[PDB]
């Protein structure tokens, strides 16, 4: 007897239904189906979940339970044998700036977050999990395979805690397990403003009727603002350097300080808000704080949607853009906003675009200081390098002048992420993002590689030879078969990323399809999509079609030399122009007048 729906977390909201602005939680976007796309609800399922016991257990959880007749290789084993590489020479992307990779994480953070199980309120089950590699309940450690170097130095496994699921955080069983999406599915700047009420209201500066976002009161960037500091027992950022004592930042999204270039882009967007809110007071001295806040917030979301859809997607996707994301024909309330569960893994193609180093550049876009270039892995949860070493201006230049890493079937994920990842409660710079991606692929009950090739109307290889043909790599196909034994068993993250990139894109056909369908949905299914008639006026959409990431930098930094097209590889000074040459955002259409 099928069910209409599940009822634990949700004190329900009324909906204004006259309302102009999006809610903070995403609720009320779809009038006939309120909760669609709202934070803290189940990630949507495009295909039924596939677990080892049909309900919630991990393929690979029980030694004896095979997937289609074969054991399901250890995540860290797939990582070692396939994902890793030694030589960082030549892996750079000749036609994608480092911003390409960065916007990707930004957009991704705007769309989805599946935390680990809230059941962690003064327990040792985390330390027991950590210490003796005892699998049980939500502790699902990543076991090291034999001959794994980390055995000589780290122990027998790597922490890992299953994702939050719906209708509790403790006991459940009776139907298939569904993981939670803690942020709104809409492209709406929830990473800047937040997805709950605590949080939004508290990022805000309410002492002054100007609708500013609260800023750091304890540090300045040559007169420019920094996000406020955070508040936890264990701040990660402090932990990585106990002498410096610099806290992580407080943003609408939780992960803001995971890495220094992500905190940088966050710092960037928070300035755009206050800049808009300030130019909005100058233009409208009567508008109160909430009106300034909400209309700045409106505009910021529109900027994110445009840079993403106009500049970003066309070059992830390439020749498949026009197959999945056609010209926008208007708000369609029949579409499902919801970020699917598989998309949260598909969008992880970004992990293969992160290079091994990050640079600080000075005004002439030459090395800044004596330790200009830094090992990626020393910048996890690193805020001190920003506050007490130059601000964001040198880092933003590197985002423009340096390049992204290029996905390469023989060099997938840099060791800075594959062996040196820092996670916020554990002590070492010794984790593996690729192994975690795979373990999480199964924690979430993802169907295999062929289930998705089928979903996308693509062939489903059954033999080495077939897979060779699809991967266009004999040796990669070989290692996969040796590891998984049937194309059927290949985890979607790695199978999806094993495919050669499409014409003029950076993902293969399978991911082009998975990503292409989702972005089409979050656009068409948004009542507040910026280009939907009503949302913005006649002259309002005209001023907005002029925004660019180059202008965002120009207005929120003291940089004055930027590329016109920030996402392609840009070389200084030839590919760089002066800020005066770049179109500004004309706020004149926001003018309401009265008597
Ligand atoms: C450090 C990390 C990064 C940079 C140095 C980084 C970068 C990205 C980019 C460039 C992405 C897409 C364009 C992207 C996507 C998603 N990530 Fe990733 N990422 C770093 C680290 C992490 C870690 C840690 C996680 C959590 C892993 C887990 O399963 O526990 C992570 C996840 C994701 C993810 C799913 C988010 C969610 O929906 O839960 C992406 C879409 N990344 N990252
Ligand atoms: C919320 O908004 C208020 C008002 O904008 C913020 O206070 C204002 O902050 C500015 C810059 O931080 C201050 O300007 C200058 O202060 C320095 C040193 O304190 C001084 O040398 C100058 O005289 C100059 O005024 C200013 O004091 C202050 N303005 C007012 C009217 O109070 C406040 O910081 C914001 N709160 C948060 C949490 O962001
Ligand atoms: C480096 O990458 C550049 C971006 O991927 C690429 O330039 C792009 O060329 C394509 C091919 O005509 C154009 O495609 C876009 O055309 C217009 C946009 O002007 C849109 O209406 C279409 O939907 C489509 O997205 C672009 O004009 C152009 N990209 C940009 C941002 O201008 C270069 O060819 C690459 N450089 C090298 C040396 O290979
Ligand atoms: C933890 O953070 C420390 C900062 O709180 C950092 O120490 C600082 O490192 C800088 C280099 O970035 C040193 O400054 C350099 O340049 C200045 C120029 O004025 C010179 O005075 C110095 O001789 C030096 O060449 C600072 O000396 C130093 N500051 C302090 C208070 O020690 C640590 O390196 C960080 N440790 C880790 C593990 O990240
Ligand atoms: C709004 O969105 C829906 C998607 O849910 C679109 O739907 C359709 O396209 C076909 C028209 O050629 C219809 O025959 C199908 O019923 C439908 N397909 C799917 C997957 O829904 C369509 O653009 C809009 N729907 C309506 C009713 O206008
Ligand atoms: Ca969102």
């Amino acid at each position: 007897s099928w069910e209409v729906g599940c009822g634990a977390p949700v004190p329900l909201v009324k909906c204004d239904e006259n309302s102009p602005y999006r809610t903070i939680t995403g609720d009320c976007n779809n009038r006939r189906s309120p909760a669609l796309g709202a934070a803290n609800r189940a990630l949507a399922r495009w295909l039924p979940a596939e677990y080892e016991d049909g309900l919630a257990l991990p393929f690979g959880w029980t030694q004896r339970k095979t997937r289609n007749g074969f054991r399901v290789p250890l995540a860290r084993e797939v990582s070692n044998k396939i994902v890793g590489y030694l030589d960082e020479e030549g892996v750079l992307d000749q036609n994608r700036s480092l911003l390409f990779m960065q916007w990707g994480q930004i957009v991704d953070h705007d769309l989805d977050f599946a935390p680990e199980t809230e059941l962690g309120s003064n327990e040792h089950s985390k330390t027991q999990c950590e210490e003796y590699c005892i699998q049980g309940d939500n502790c699902f450690p990543i076991m090291f395979p034999k001959n794994d170097p980390k055995l000589k130095t780290q122990g027998k496994c790597m922490p890992f805690f299953r994702a939050g699921f719906v209708c509790p955080t403790p006991p459940y069983q009776s139907l298939a397990r569904e993981q939670i999406n803690a942020v709104t599915s809409f492209l709406d700047a929830s990473l800047v403003y937040g997805s709950e009420p605590s949080l939004a209201s508290r990022l805000r500066n309410l002492s002054s009727p100007l609708g500013l976002m609260a800023v750091n009161q304890e540090a300045w960037d040559h007169g420019l603002a920094y996000l406020p500091f955070n508040n936890k027992k264990p701040s990660p950022c402090e932990f990585i350097n106990t002498t410096a004592r610099v806290p992580c930042f407080l943003a609408g999204d939780f992960r803001a300080s995971e890495q220094i270039l992500l905190a940088t882009a966050h710092t960037l967007l928070l300035r755009e808000h206050n800049r808009l809110a300030r130019e909005l007071k100058k233009l409208n001295p009567h508008w109160n704080g909430e009106k300034l806040y909400q209309e700045a917030r409106k505009i910021l979301g529109a900027f994110i949607q445009i840079i993403t859809f106009r500049d970003y997607l066309p070059i992830v996707l390439g020749s498949e853009m026009q197959k999945w994301i056609p010209p926008y024909q208007g708000y369609n309330n029949s579409v499902d906003p919801r970020i699917s569960n598989v998309f949260t893994f598909a969008f992880r193609f970004g992990h293969m675009e992160v290079p091994s180093t990050v640079s600080r550049l000075d005004e002439n876009y030459q090395p800044w200081g004596p330790e200009a270039e830094l090992p990626l892995h020393t910048l996890f949860f690193n805020t001190w390098r920003i506050i007490k070493d130059g601000g964001i201006d040198p880092l933003v230049r590197g985002l423009l002048a340096k390049k992204s890493k290029l996905m390469n079937q023989d060099k997938m994920v840099t060791s800075e992420l594959r062996n040196k990842l820092f996670q916020p409660t554990h002590k070492i710079h010794g984790f593996d993002l690729a192994a975690i991606n795979l373990q999480r692929c199964r924690d979430h009950g993802m169907p295999g590689y062929n289930s998705w090739r089928g979903f996308c109307g693509l062939s489903q290889p059954k033999t080495l030879k077939g897979l060779q043909t699809v991967l266009k790599n004999k040796i990669l196909a070989k290692k996969l078969m040796d590891l998984y034994k049937t194309p059927d068993n290949i985890d979607i993250w790695i199978g999806g990323n094993a495919e050669p990139m499409v014409e003029r894109g950076r993902v293969g056909p399978l991911l082009a399809c998975l990503l292409g369908r989702q972005f089409q949905q979050i656009r068409d299914g948004d009542r507040f999509w910026w280009e939907n008639p009503g949302v913005f006026t006649e002259k309002q959409r005209d001023s907005l079609q002029k925004v660019s990431f180059s202008r965002l930098i120009c207005d929120n930094t003291h940089i004055t030399k930027v590329p016109l097209h920030a996402f392609q590889a840009n070389n200084y000074p030839h590919d760089f122009v002066d800020c005066s040459t770049v179109d500004k955002l004309d706020l004149s259409p926001w003018a309401s007048r009265e008597n």
